[PDB]
Parts: structure tokens; sequence; C-alpha cells
């Protein structure tokens, strides 16, 4: 592949500036499964010398289906942390369902599914609709400002808060904790600890369960979450459903600003197909990883026991062999077999429909209250080597 020497698809330095679209496309053409070597002290907390970069949609899907071979437990699924992270701080992330394997995963996913039935998510619809409309109304009123803060941030948080029945009086502190919890190495957030906020939120979660969806989860059925499991559940959601859906909203609106015909069409018909195009295009989670528990031949590459594989959803979502005109934003996209919510398999995003609803509700409200919104200045990107984040985006709502 024509890539610079020692180029690392997980390098936070890249994502601080841009998405490496041209580099991904190069791999898809020249080396769709490619060993991304990492020098010592530069593996983002991993010290195994590198990982297999997975760039093709079907390979991402194959990995995600074969979780009997490709493990989330062994090194967790987050492929990049601060280079100096202690291993202990990686391993502790095995206490969330995301970073478990069968049979422990199966049991927790089965219980936590109580929270995510279409009926449970459907019940949140009206309050989130009301919240979305008021958010949009308040941003329109303010004239201009930070679209991330004023429009993208709060609804995903309210969706988490509503699913859990957090009292309104407690939502402020909950959101504060949640917003310090998804680790990054960005200089704007250098003074934030993850650790303290996580401890403090698990403390609240376990007090909440003590005082008591929360009911369904901690009530015996005789499967129930233990109080610490409920805590681990809440801490997981604070990361899983926060900056993920936020960046779908930010970058979907960015897509609309760049594709004014799509925005015009959206405002008329709010089509059913928009949310999934927004997710495909935003690809909030750039990459998650797995560790091979045995040797596995994947598209002619001999993957070895113990090696990491990094599924770059940002590549797979633009796979030219699958998506017609992948680099066209098409809100009527059909079909749309994207992996923005993961490959289908044991770990496929449990919050996918909760995210779609959040997305439709906010964009309906934006179309309603700020139909002529225009950016004032460039998005500011988050320094993360797995999260595709926009910290700030100054826009003129009128
Ligand atoms: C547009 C927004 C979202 C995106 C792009 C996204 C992305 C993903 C992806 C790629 C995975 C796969 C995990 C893996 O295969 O290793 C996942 C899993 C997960 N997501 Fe989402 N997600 C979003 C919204 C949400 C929301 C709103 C929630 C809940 C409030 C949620 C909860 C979860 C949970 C609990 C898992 C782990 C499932 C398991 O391990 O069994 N997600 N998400
Ligand atoms: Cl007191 C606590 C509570 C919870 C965890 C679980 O550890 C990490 C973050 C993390 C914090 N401190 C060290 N590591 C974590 C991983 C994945 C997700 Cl999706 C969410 C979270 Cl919060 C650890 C300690």
């Amino acid at each position: 592949p024509n890539l610079p020497p020692g180029f690392d698809f997980t390098d936070p330095a890249i994502y601080a500036e841009r998405l490496p679209v041209a580099e991904f496309a190069e791999l898809r053409s020249a080396a769709p499964i490619w060993w991304n070597g990492q020098d010592p002290g530069k593996g983002g907390g991993f010290h195994d010398g590198g990982f297999w970069a997975i760039t093709k949609l079907n390979d991402v899907k194959e990995i995600s289906r074969h979780s009997d071979v490709f493990s989330s437990y062994e090194n967790g699924v987050i492929p990049r942390f601060k280079n100096d992270i202690a291993r202990e701080d990686i391993e502790v992330q095995r206490f969330v369902m995301l970073n478990m394997d069968a049979p422990h995963h199966t049991r927790l996913r089965k219980i936590i599914s109580r929270g995510f039935t279409p009926r449970a998510v459907g019940r949140l619809h009206d309050e989130l609709q009301e919240r979305a409309q008021k958010i949009a109304a308040e941003a329109a009123a303010a004239g201009s400002g930070d679209f991330v803060e004023q429009v993208s941030c709060e609804l995903p948080l309210q969706a988490i808060a509503g699913l859990l029945g957090v009292p309104q009086e407690d939502r402020g502190k909950l959101f504060h904790w949640s917003n310090e919890m998804t680790g990054n190495e960005d200089p704007e957030y250098a003074h934030i600890d993850p650790k303290a906020s996580s401890a403090e939120l698990i403390g609240y979660a376990m007090k909440m369960a003590e005082e008591k969806i929360v009911t369904q989860l901690i009530q015996a059925d005789g499967e129930k979450l233990s109080d610490d499991e409920f805590g681990f559940f809440v801490v997981m959601l604070a990361v899983a459903g926060n900056e993920t859906t936020r960046n779908s909203i930010t970058q979907g609106m960015m897509a609309f600003a760049e594709h004014p015909d799509q925005w015009e069409l959206y405002k008329k018909v709010r089509p059913e197909t928009a949310a999934d195009e927004i997710v495909r295009w935003a690809t909030p989670v750039t990459a998650f990883q797995r560790t091979a528990l045995r040797d596995y031949e994947l598209s002619g590459v001999q993957i070895k026991k113990g090696q990491r594989v990094v599924m770059f959803y940002r590549s797979a979502n633009f796979d030219e062999e699958v998506f017609q005109d992948p680099f066209t934003f098409n809100i009527l996209r059909n079909p749309n077999p994207h992996v923005g919510f993961g490959g289908t398999g044991a770990h496929y995003c449990i919050g996918a429909n909760l995210a779609r609803m959040t997305i439709n509700l906010i964009f309906n409200a934006v179309a309603d209250h700020m139909p002529d919104l225009k950016p004032i200045s460039a998005p500011e990107r988050l320094r993360s080597g797995w999260l595709n984040g926009i910290k700030h985006w100054q826009v003129d709502y009128t």
C-alpha cells in the first residue's frame, strides 16, 4: 500500500485534524487486510507490536459474527488509549458487557435486553420529541452558537436519563459525569479524570438501585443484575450512548450543510432512510477491536492466536464494492448495509433503535425550527484514535 512509513490508523494525531479517508481507500484497493505495525511506547496502551487493519465491509461482518473466535474480553474493544495507560486500566473495562465474551456476555445481554425492547424505547418517544423541539426552539432563539453544545449534546443524554428514570434533579450531575467518562487525549480535556467520574457515577447507580426499567433489571425474574452489575450497566451506557449519538447529530448536520439538496429533500419528507444514512456517514465509532483466540484464515490472511484485529467501520461504511456511490450523502440510501452500529452478531449495538429515534427526533426539530441554518466556521475535531468526534461547531441558526 502507498502509505507513509509507520502510519498508524489508530493515531490520535490524525483524527485531531481529519479522517484518513484516502488512506483507508488505499488499503481497500491494495491491501484490504494489512498489518498495522506499532513501535514500542506507541501502541495506545497495547504492547503486542500492532494489529490487523480490517477495511472491508464483509470482513468486518465476518469478524463480528465469529465472536467464538474473535474476543472482546481479551484486550477489550477500544483500540486506543493514552500511550502510558496501565494494563490494569484496560482490564478493568472487562466489567462492562461490551468487553465480555460468552457465556458471561450472553447472560448479561439477555437481562439488559429488558431495557431495550421496542416497547421500552417506544415509551421514551413523546418526552424526547418534546425535549428535541425545545432544544431546537432554544437554539433558534439564541441566533448562533456552538451546535455541538446547543443541539447535539443534550438529547442523547436525555435518552439515557429517561430509559433509566433518573430524577430530573439528578440529571445535571449525571450528565457532568457522563461527559468526563469517554477517555480521550485531547488537550482541551487534559484536566479531566475518567476514573473519578466513573467511580462517582457507579456510586450513584448503585445507590439508585438500592432505593429501587431499573426495577425490571434489579428485580429477580431468578436472573437479575447484581447491584454492581447495574452500576456497570449504567457506566457502560454513559459511554455507549453519549458521544456516539451526539456525533451522528453533529456530522449528519455537517453532511446537510455540505449537501444542500439533501437538506431540502429532508425538510419536505423526513424520509425513513435518513437516520441510517446519517449513521453511515457520521460513523461515530471509527473502529472497535477483537483478539483472535485461535488461528483464523480471513480473506486469505492468516490471522494468529492472540493477535488483535481492528474493524475500521469508517472504511467498511465506504466500501465501493458494497455501496453505490459511497462518497455521496444520500438520505434515501437503499439498500444500506452499514456497520455504524457494528456487524450483526452477539455485540451488535443494543441501542441502535434508541439512537435512530434520537436522530429522527432532533433532525425533525432542526428542520422545524432552523431550516436555513448555515455554519459560521469549521468543526473542531476531537483527539481520539477510535472515536470520530467533533468538540465544537459554530453555526448561524437563522
Ligand atoms: C448513533 C449512535 C451509536 C453508534 C454509532 C453506536 C455504535 C456501536 C457499535 C459499533 C457497537 C458494537 C460493539 C462491538 O461490536 O464491539 C455498539 C454496541 C453497543 N451499544 Fe451502541 N451506538 C450508538 C448508540 C447507542 C445508544 C444510544 C446506546 C444505549 C443508550 C448504545 C448501547 C450500546 C451497548 C450496550 C453496546 C454493547 C452491546 C453488547 O456488547 O452486547 N449504543 N454500539
Ligand atoms: Cl469505578 C469504575 C467503573 C467502571 C469501570 C469500567 O471501566 C471503563 C473506564 C475506566 C474507568 N476507570 C478505569 N477504566 C469503562 C469502559 C468501557 C465503558 Cl463502555 C465504560 C467505562 Cl466507564 C472502571 C472503574
